[PDB]
């Protein structure tokens, strides 16, 4: 299947969680830095990318305390 | 109609959803931060399934699956 490098992703405001999950659910691995986000963001950004990887089989890592990454389920027929 | 009690509820949510059921939670028994990470992992359900949520009233939301439907 088509998938892109990894997609970098650098959030502002919880709204940008969009961005994360149009490229995720794309087939695309997503990395995105919560450098610029309040604790309370950071968190809601974190809980939506869960529900993102729970529904897709994705999974989820942490690079460091402001970077996380979403990995799409390998395509393998 | 699920009663959740605390964050790790998200997955019954999740389990069902994924698995094609329409699903409607009671958020009574969180607390505002809980209630709230809950709809945040709900709605990164629907969104990466095509999924609809929608808020009944201020403690009662539902997850609604894409429809299936086949030309």
């Amino acid at each position: 299947s088509y998938q892109s490098t990894i997609v970098p992703v650098e959030l502002h405001s919880f709204e940008d969680a969009q961005v994360i999950g149009g490229a995720f659910r794309d087939g695309d691995a997503v990395v995105f830095d919560m450098s610029l986000l309040s604790r309370e963001e950071a968190r809601r950004i974190v809980d939506f990318a869960a529900g993102l990887c729970f529904a897709l089989h994705g999974k989820m890592q942490k690079i460091d305390s402001v970077t996380f990454a979403v990995v799409p389920e390998l395509s393998n027929i």
